[PDB]
C-alpha cells in the first residue's frame, strides 16, 4: 500500500496550489456526470439492496442502504451546493501590525492526504470526495462491504471526472478489498496520511484508537439525551420528541434517553404513551415510571443498565425519571456520549444553567436533536460530526479540512533583545 | 496517580464554571507574590544552576537554565499581560438564523484538563499555570530534573495563592518524582487528561507518541532553513542572519542551515565568512562551497549527511549551494521540520512563490526566523509551538487551548423531512 | 479658523504614519502627568462648580459638572486601559484569493480630522483626546462655557505632552471662545473636517444638521422605555428599575418611561409606588393609572401628552398602562429615540418577539437601561453613544473611528472582458 | 410624495421580519421572469437607443445604453448569484460574557427605507431592487430621461413578482418624472428615507450636498491615477494599461491620469506611443513629456490645467512625469478623487510605500484599476461604488446596505455604581 502513499502524497501538492475555477469545473463535471449516469448506479444499489435482504438484515438498515432516484438528485444537489460555496483555501483569518514592524496574518491551506474510513453509506463516498476536491486535499477512501458495488461505480465515475479535467489520477483513490487487515496496514502509515476520520461504532474506534499512530478524528457513537422541564407545554414537547425519535431511526444523533422531571410526570407520561402507541416504539421505562406506564397502550419492559450506555437504531426509547435539573445534567455527563443534548422548557433561567452546564458537541433550547447535520448547520455538507476536542468539533464544513499558516513580511526586520511593551 | 485525574477532573468543571473576576483576581495575586517573593526564587535557580554547571552542562544550556533578576521581573511582566488579556471563554465567534427558524451560534468554551511534559525551563512553568487559569483548565505539570528547586518554590508559590481565592486545590498540580516511569502512566490516563502537550526533543515525542492514548500536540524539534536570493541586499541579509544565529542559539527557532543561490555566492560567501568570524561560529560548509570559503577566516570544515536534520542549539550553521528557487524548496520540504523558513529577497514574484509553496508553520519574507513567539505575534504568553496540523499550529495561546460547541434556540422546531434550498 | 484645518490636516497626515510605540508613549505620559497635576484640575473644577452653583444650577446638573479624586483617578484608569487596547489601525478585516489571481484585503485606516461638540462636562475631553491620538486622528474641540477652566487646563495638559514626546502640536487644539459664530463657521469646513461628533440636545442637533456639509454622527437625545411583562417577579424587576433611575439620573440612558401590562399593573403599582416614595421619584401617571396610584405614598400627578417625548433628566418617571406587547411596541417605535429599550419577563417567546421587533440601538432583557456605555460594553472608553443608522451605533469605541481600504496585489493581472462564475 | 414615504414605511416593518426563504423565492421568480419576458426589454432597450442616437449621444454613451441579449442574460446570472449569497440579516458579528454577567452580542439588521438616483443605465435598476429585496430594504428608484422605457418594463415586471409572491406592494416603487422639482422633495423627505444613494457627475452630488436632509453616501466621479515606477517591466506594463484604458472606457474606474517616473521616461514612452496608436488613444501629454511623445504615431496634444481633475469619459488619456514616488504621491493625494489607484513596479520597498501612504478606496499593486467592481471582488452585486470615508467604502455589497443592533440578556442584572476591573 506504499504506491497509495507515493500517488496520494504527489498528487497533494499539485492539488494545493489549483485555483478556484479548476475546482469549481470538476465539481460541476462531477454533479453533471453523477446526473447522466443515474441507472446504472440506481440499479447497482437496488441489486446490492436485494442482496442485503437476503441476510435478514434490518429494515431500517436497509433505508439507509436504499438509495431512490430523488435521493440520487438530493446527493447531486448537494453536491451543487457545496460547488457553490466560497473557496476557504487562501482566506485570511487575522492580521495586523506589530510593533516591530512585521506584518503578521494567518492564511488558510489545505490539510494535505486525508484517510477516510466509513460506514456501508453510498452518499458519503461523493460528499467526502466533494469536499476533499473542493478543499484541495487528495483523500483515500475504504468503506463497509455492504456498499461495494455502489462505491464500485462511483468511484469509477469520479475518476473518469478527474481525468477528463486534467487533474492528477491519483486525488481520489479507494480500496475495494473488504479485508480487515489492510485496515490495519493503512492505520500504520503515518508518513502519508495527514489526518484520519473513522465513522462507525464503537469496536471500531477501539480498533483504531488502538493501532493508531496518524492524528484520528473520531466520529462516535450518539446518546442523544432529551430532558423535559417541570414547566413546558404538552402538546409541543410531543411533537419534538415525536420528530426526534420517528423520523430516520436509524441516524445517530436521534434521541435515545427521555429523562422526564418529576413534577411534570403525572400528566405527560400517559399523554407520552398514547402519542407513542400510535408511533408504534416499546419505551424501555425505569422502575419508577412503570407504574405510570404500565396502564398505557404503548408497549412498556423493564429498562438494564447497560441499556443507557448504546444507540437501539429502532423504534426504541428509554424513559427515566428525575429529582431536578441538577440531577439531569448529572445523568448526561455520566452517560451521554457528548454528541446532542435538548431540554424542553418554558423557564429562562432553567435554559440558561442548561446551555452553560452542558458539554455536548451541540445543545438546543426547544427543538429537535436532529438538526446536528451539516446541511441543516448552513454548512454545504459533512463528512462526519466529530465528538472529540480537538480540532473541528460537531458538523464538519469545508473549514474543519484546513489549516492556517503564519505569514511575516518585513523591511529586513531583526526581533530585539529587550521587548518593551505598553 | 488516578487521585491525581480525579482531582483535576473535579477542578475543571468548577473553573469552567468561573468569571473573568475571579480569574483576573488570581492572576494579579500570583504576579503581586512572585514579585513580592524574588529572593527565594533567586536563590533557589542560583544554587540549581551551580549544582548542573558541575556536570559539565553546555554554556548555553546554562543560559537557558539561568534566571536573572531581570527575567523574573520580565516573567511577572507576561503574567501581568495575560491578566490584561480579553478572556476567550464565551465569546461568540459567529452565528446567525437558519432557514427552518433556529438561531444557531458557537461559543468558546474550556478545553477541560490539560496534561504537559516540558523541558527544563522555569519560566514555562508560570507561563502554563497563568494561561490554564486565564483560561479555565486544569492542568497538571511535569518537568525535566535540572529545574526541580525551581519548579517546586514556584509551584509551591502559585499552589498557595489558589487558596487565598477560593479556588479548588486541583486546579494546578504537579509531579516531583523524576521517574520515567511515571510518565509513562500518565500518558495512559485518558480518561481524565483531555489533550497532552509535550516540548523536548525526538526522543521524548516518539516516547510519547509510541505509547499515547491521549489527544497529543507535539511541540516538536526546530530545524529552520534560510533561503537567499540571487537579488539582495548583503548588508541587511548579514544582519538578519546574525540576529537569527547569534542571539539565543539554544532556542528552537533558530536557523540551522543557510540555502545560498548559486549565481549570488561569489559575492555572498566571502562576506558571511568575514562576518561571521566574528560571531565566531563554525561553518559546517558543503563540497561546493567549501572552496569559497577556506578562504575565510571563519572556521570551516566539512558537512555530514546527518548533519542537515539535526539542530546544534550551538554556534553553528550549515551551509548549502543551490540551483534556484525550486532547488531550495525540494531542500526545505524534504529535509525541513515545518518550523520556520524565511527568504531574503528583493524580487516580488519569488516572494510570493515561496509563500506559495512553503508549508511551515510560519513564513517570513525579509526577516528573522527568531519572531516565532508568542509575545512577538501579538498573543500575552505562549504555551509551546506547535509544528503538527491538527488544532492549532504555529505559536499556541489562548485561542489555542479553547474549543466550541454548538448552541441552538428555537420555538418547538422541528427539522422537515424534505429541505429545499435556493 | 482657516489655520484651525490647515493645521489639523497637516497633522494627521504624520500621525496616520505613527507606530503603536510612539501612540501609547504618548498615552502614558498623558496619564502620569494628569495624574501628577491632580491638584490644578481640582482646583479649577471646584472653582467652576463654585462658580456655576450661583447660577442656580439644578443638582444633578452640578454632580454631573462635578469631579472628586475619584473621579479623576478613573478618567486616568480609563486613559490607561485605552493606552492597554490593541491599536485597530493596520488590522485586517478580511481576505482571499480571487478567481483572477488578485490578492484581496481590507485593512483599517484613520478617518482623518475629527471635530467634537460636546456637552459641559470634563472627562469627556480626556476620553475623546486620548481615543483620536490612540487611533491616529487629529481632533478639535468645543465644549461648552461651563467647562471653560477644566477644558483649558486639560487641553493645556495635553498639548505639553504632546510637545513632549514629538508629536506634532497641530494634533489636538480646541476653541475657548464661547461665542456661537464660531460654531456655524466650523460647520461649513468641510474641506478640513472628515465627521462630525455633536452631543448635546435637540437644539444644538436641529441647528448643527440645519447648517452642516460635514458628516455629522448624531449622539441624540434618549428617552429610553421600559416594558414590565404580565409574567414577571416583582422583587427584582423593582430593584432593576431602582438602579435604572435612581443611580445618575443626569445621564442619557436613564429610563424615563415606564410601560406596565394592564393584567399585572393591580398588583405591580402598589408596591412600585412604595418604593418610588422611598426613592423620592415624582410619578406623572397617566389616567388609567391615576387611580391606582393615588393611594400610593409617593407623589403622583397627571401626564402630559407632550412630556413622552422628552427627557426628565431628574428624578421623574411616566407611567403608562398598555394592553399587550404589540401596544408597547407600537408606542415604543411610535415616541422612542431609538436609544435604549429593556423588558422585563419570563416568557421566551415574548423576549425573542421583543427583541425582533424593536430597532433600537441597545435592546436588553431582564437588564437595566444603564449598561448603553462604553466602559460597561467592554471597549476602553466612548466619545458618544449614535442613534443614528450610519456608521457607527450605540457606544462608538476605536473601531468606531476607523474606516477600512481594499488592497490588491496580482502578477500584471488584467481584468477578462467576460467573467465566468460558477 | 408623502403617500410614497408612507407606503414605503409601511412596507419595509413587514420586510424585516421575512426569512430567507421568501426573498429568494421572490429573487428567484424575479430571474425567471426576467428571462421569460426577455423579448420586451429587449425591444424597449433597442427603441430608446435608437431614440437617443437622434439625439447624437456617444458612442460609449450608447455602448453603455445598450443592451444585448448577452447582457439581459448576464444580469440574470448576477440575480441568480445574489439568490445563491447568505442572508447578511440576523448574522452574529461578535459577542461575549461581561464581567457584570451580561451576555452581550450584536445582530445585523436592514437599514429601512432607502432612495437611489442613479444615471441612465437599465441593468442597475434590476440589481437595486435584487440587493434590497435580498436585504429586506424599501427602496425607491429615480433613474434619467434616456432610461425611461427600459426601467419602466423592468420594474412593471418586478412588481408583478412582488405581487405574486404575497409581499407588500410598497416594497419596491419608482418615480417616471423627469422633472427636477421632484428630485428636490425627495431629498427633503426625511421622515422616510434613511439613507440616500446618489450616482452621478459633479453637478448632481453638488445639488444633493448642498438641498438635503438624509444621510447621503456618495457615488463621487473617478479620477484613477496609475503611477509607473523606474524599475518595471515595459510590456506587461504596457498591457495592464491598454487593460485599464480601452476597455469599456465609459465607465468611472478606468485611468484617467499617467504618472511616468522621470529616469524610465526615455525608454517608456516611445514604446507607449507605439501601444497607443494602435489603441487609437489621444494622449494630453504634459510639456515636459511632449517633445518625446511628439515623434510617435499615436496623436499627442498639450494638456490644461484642469483636465487633471475631470473624466473624459472617452479615448483620452494625460500624460505626467513626476519626479519620484514622493511627487506621484503628492500628486495624487492633489488632483485625486479617493477612487482608485494603482502602482507597477517592480520594487517591494516601493510598493509598500505606496500602499501606505495613499489614502483610496481602492489601492492595488501591478494590476488594473478596472477591478474596482462589485462582482468581481467577490460580493454578489454591487449597488454603487462608495468614495467617501462614513459606513461603506469601495464597492458597496450586500453588507454595505446592513446595519448591526446590540442585544444583552442577564438575570435581572443591574449596574454596580463602581466599576472594577483588571
Ligand atoms: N458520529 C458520527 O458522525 C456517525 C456517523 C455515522 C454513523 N455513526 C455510527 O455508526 C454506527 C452504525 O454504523 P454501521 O451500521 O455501519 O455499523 P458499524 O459496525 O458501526 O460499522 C463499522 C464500520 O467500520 C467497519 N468495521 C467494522 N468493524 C471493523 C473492524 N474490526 N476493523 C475494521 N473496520 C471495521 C465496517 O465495515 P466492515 O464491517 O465490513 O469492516 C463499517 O464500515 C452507529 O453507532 C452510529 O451512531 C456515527
Ligand atoms: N517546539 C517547541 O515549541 C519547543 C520548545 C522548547 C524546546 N524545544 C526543543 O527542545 C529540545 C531541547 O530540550 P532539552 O534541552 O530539555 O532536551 P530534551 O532531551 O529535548 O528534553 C526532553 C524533556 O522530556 C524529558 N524526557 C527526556 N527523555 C524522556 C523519556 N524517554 N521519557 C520521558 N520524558 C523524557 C526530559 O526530562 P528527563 O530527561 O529528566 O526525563 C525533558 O523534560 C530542542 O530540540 C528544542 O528544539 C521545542
Ligand atoms: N446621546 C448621547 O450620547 C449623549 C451624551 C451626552 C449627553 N446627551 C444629551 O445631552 C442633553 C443635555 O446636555 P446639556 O446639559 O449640556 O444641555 P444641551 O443644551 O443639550 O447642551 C448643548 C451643547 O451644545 C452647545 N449648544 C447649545 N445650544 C447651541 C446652539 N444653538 N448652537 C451651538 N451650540 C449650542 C452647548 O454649549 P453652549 O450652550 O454654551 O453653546 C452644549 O455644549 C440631554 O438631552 C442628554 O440626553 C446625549
Ligand atoms: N462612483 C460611482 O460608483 C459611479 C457609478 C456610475 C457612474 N459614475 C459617474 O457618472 C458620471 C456620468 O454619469 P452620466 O453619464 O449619467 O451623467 P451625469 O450628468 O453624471 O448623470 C447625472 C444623473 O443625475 C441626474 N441629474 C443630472 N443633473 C441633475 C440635477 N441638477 N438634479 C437632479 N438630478 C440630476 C441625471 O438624470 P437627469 O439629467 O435626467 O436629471 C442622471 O441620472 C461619471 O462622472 C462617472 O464617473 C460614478
Amino acid at each position: 500500500l506504499e504506491q497509495m502513499g507515493i500517488a496520494a502524497k504527489q498528487a497533494s501538492y499539485k492539488l494545493a496550489q489549483l485555483s478556484s475555477r479548476e475546482k469549481n469545473r470538476v465539481l460541476e463535471k462531477i454533479a453533471d456526470e453523477l446526473e447522466a449516469q443515474s441507472e446504472i448506479i440506481l440499479n447497482a444499489n437496488a441489486q446490492d439492496v436485494a442482496d442485503a435482504r437476503a441476510n435478514g438484515l434490518s429494515e431500517a438498515m436497509l433505508d439507509r442502504l436504499a438509495l431512490t432516484p430523488a435521493r440520487l438528485k438530493g446527493i447531486a444537489d448537494d453536491v451543487r451546493q457545496v460547488c457553490n460555496l466560497a473557496d476557504p483555501v487562501g482566506q485570511v483569518i487575522d492580521g495586523g501590525v506589530l510593533d516591530s514592524g512585521l506584518r503578521l496574518e494567518r492564511r488558510r491551506v489545505p490539510l494535505g492526504v486525508i484517510g477516510v474510513i466509513y460506514e456501508a453509506r453510498p452518499n458519503v463516498t461523493v460528499d467526502v470526495a466533494s469536499l476533499c476536491l473542493k478543499t484541495g486535499n487528495a483523500v483515500i477512501l475504504r468503506g463497509g462491504k455492504e456498499t461495494c458495488r455502489t462505491n464500485a461505480a462511483t468511484v469509477a465515475v469520479i475518476q473518469d471526472a478527474l481525468k477528463s479535467c486534467g487533474l492528477p489520477a491519483g486525488a481520489v483513490q479507494a480500496i475495494d478489498n473488504p479485508d480487515r487487515a489492510l485496515v490495519s496496514e493503512m492505520l500504520r502509515m503515518d508518513k502519508y496520511i495527514d489526518m484520519l476520520i473513522p465513522r462507525g461504532g464503537a469496536g471500531l474506534h477501539k480498533l483504531c484508537r488502538e493501532q493508531s499512530t496518524i492524528p484520528v478524528i473520531t466520529g462516535g457513537i450518539g446518546v442523544c439525551h432529551i430532558y423535559v422541564d417541570e414547566s413546558v407545554e404538552i402538546a409541543e414537547a410531543l411533537k419534538v420528541i415525536v420528530n426526534a425519535k420517528t423520523q430516520r431511526p436509524s441516524t445517530c444523533n436521534t434521541v435515545e434517553t427521555l429523562l422526564v422531571n418529576k413534577n411534570i410526570a403525572d400528566s405527560f407520561l400517559p399523554a407520552l404513551s398514547k402519542q407513542m402507541a400510535e408511533s408504534g416504539v416499546t419505551l424501555h421505562a425505569d422502575a419508577a415510571a412503570l407504574a405510570q406506564l404500565q396502564a398505557g397502550p404503548a408497549k412498556v419492559v423493564a429498562v438494564k443498565a447497560e441499556e443507557y450506555d448504546d444507540e437501539f437504531l429502532s423504534l426504541d426509547l428509554n424513559v427515566k425519571i428525575v429529582s431536578d435539573l441538577d440531577d439531569a445534567i448529572a445523568h448526561i455527563r455520566e452517560h451521554g456520549t457528548q454528541h446532542s443534548d435538548a431540554i424542553l422548557t418554558r423557564d429562562m433561567r432553567n435554559a440558561q444553567r442548561f446551555v452553560n452546564e452542558v458539554d455536548s458537541s451541540a445543545v438546543y433550547v426547544n427543538a429537535s436533536t436532529r438538526f446536528t447535520d451539516g446541511g441543516q448547520f448552513g454548512l454545504g455538507a459533512e463528512v462526519a460530526v466529530s465528538t472529540q476536542k480537538l480540532h473541528a468539533r460537531g458538523p464538519m464544513g469545508l473549514e474543519a479540512l484546513t489549516t492556517y499558516k503564519w505569514i511575516g513580511i518585513g523591511d529586513y526586520t531583526i526581533r530585539a533583545h529587550h521587548h518593551h511593551h505598553h
